[PDB]
């Protein structure tokens, strides 16, 4: 009753062009079952958002991978607020959300929007960039790691341990095993500047561990949060960015829409998150069984969801694979949906909303003008080379 399909969702000949096998996932039914790792798999915009709604049945406990912690030791500390359940789940994720809060945003939007014109300004002085390491690396790791309040050296390990973090949310092939492989210098890194001394004042960080005063979380629970903030708030954006870039330089008809009005610049980078999704795929887990679109689930069941094949889905989107800067993006699924939406989000949109504005400003064309070259990860979407010319404006 539920299809069985052989495709395998982490395989380099799916990361390479994922969206033939997405509609045959989402046309084969609600609810299909993946032979190659023994879980079930949703596609549709109306199951991956209904799963995304529905925590109880649907638990974070237990992994978003496809490591069952019940089952298996986790490689890490397991998130005190991604893979937390409520109500464990709702304190730390308050502490998140007013942390990175729009009362915050206020803070740091002048000295984000003051980063990104003058990188902007700095790449056109060289005509001939890598929008990947140039820009979409570049240019967050010039704002980010400051406004979390860390230290000036050992800022390599970052993107490297975020590829680490992603790639473990994977099953157990070569993408996965090699990163895990490479851990312990990235893991000792991190683990380190997530201890309140060695967190500037006034950071993302420092914040936090201020917030322990408060009875929402205890000492011991903020460097964990710190750590969350580091898997996540890095690497999502860089592919965010460096998606952004390339349906600009992909699309020309929007890029010319997005200089002739700059204000577009916020739901331009939305649109790119939806048509993109930098977070292609993660887990949940059955805490019973459940009926799912006409199809039941047992108990302690894996569940796939596709994020970006929701994104893409017909049933909910008017001409999907279409890169349109003025359309209504609100629903979609590339921030995730419910209690466990990303709680960093205003600091995504932020970045991504002040460097196309200084796009949109400054420059006049976007030419792709040399070999574009993937990233595969398991869970992250993006490019890993990405050769433009920018044209001033
Ligand atoms: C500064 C911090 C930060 C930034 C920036 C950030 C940027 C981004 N993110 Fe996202 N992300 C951040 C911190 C988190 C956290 C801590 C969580 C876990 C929240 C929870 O309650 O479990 C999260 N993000 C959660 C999520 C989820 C939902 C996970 C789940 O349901 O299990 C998605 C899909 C996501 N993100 C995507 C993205 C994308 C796409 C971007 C950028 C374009
Ligand atoms: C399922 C991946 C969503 C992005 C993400 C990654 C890591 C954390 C974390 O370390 O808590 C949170 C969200
Ligand atoms: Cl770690």
């Amino acid at each position: 009753t539920i299809p069985h399909l052989a495709i395998d969702p982490f395989s380099l000949d799916f990361f390479d062009d994922p969206y033939p096998d997405q509609q045959t996932l989402r046309d084969a039914g609600p609810v299909v079952y993946l032979d190659k790792w023994n879980v079930y798999g949703v596609a549709r915009y109306a199951e991956v958002h209904a799963v995304l709604n529905d925590p109880t049945t649907f638990c974070s406990s237990r992994g978003v991978g496809l490591s069952d912690f019940k089952k298996e030791k986790p490689w890490r500390p397991p998130s005190l607020i991604l893979e937390a359940d409520p109500p464990a789940h709702t304190r730390p994720r308050a502490v998140l959300s007013k942390v990175l809060s729009p009362a915050t945003m206020k803070t740091i939007r002048d000295g984000f929007a003051a980063a990104a014109d003058a990188k902007v300004d700095e790449l056109l002085q060289r005509g001939c960039i890598d929008a990947i390491a140039d820009l979409a690396e570049a240019y967050p790791l010039s704002v980010f790691p400051d406004a979390m309040g860390l230290k000036q050296e050992g800022r390599e390990h970052l993107l490297p341990y975020a590829g680490l973090v992603f790639n473990a949310f994977g099953p157990p092939n070569e993408l996965r095993q090699t990163a895990i492989e490479r851990s312990a210098p990235h893991q000792a890194y991190v683990n380190e500047q997530c201890q309140r001394p060695n967190l500037a004042p006034g950071g993302f960080g420092a914040c936090i561990h201020a917030f322990t005063d408060t009875g929402e979380i205890t000492p011991d629970e903020a460097p964990l949060l710190v750590r969350s903030l580091l898997s996540a708030g890095l690497d999502t954006t860089v592919n965010g960015i460096g998606a952004a870039v390339y349906c600009l330089a992909r699309f020309p008809g929007e890029l010319q829409r997005l200089r002739s009005d700059p204000t577009l610049a916020r739901n331009a980078f939305e649109e790119a998150v939806r048509f993109e999704s930098p977070v292609q795929t993660f887990f949940r887990t059955t805490t019973r069984e459940v009926e799912l679109g006409g199809a039941v689930i047992g108990e302690g069941e894996k569940v796939l969801m596709f994020l970006g094949s929701a994104n893409r889905d017909p049933r909910r989107w008017s001409d999907p694979d279409l890169y349109d800067i003025t359309r209504k993006t609100s629903g979609h699924v590339g921030f995730g949906s419910g209690v466990h939406m990303c709680v960093g989000q205003l600091v995504a949109r932020l970045e991504g909303e002040v460097m196309l504005s200084a796009l949109a400003r400054k420059v006049a064309a976007i030419d792709i003008d040399g070999p574009v070259k993937r990233r595969f990860n398991n869970t992250l979407r993006g490019l890993e080379s990405l050769p433009v010319k920018l044209t001033p404006a």
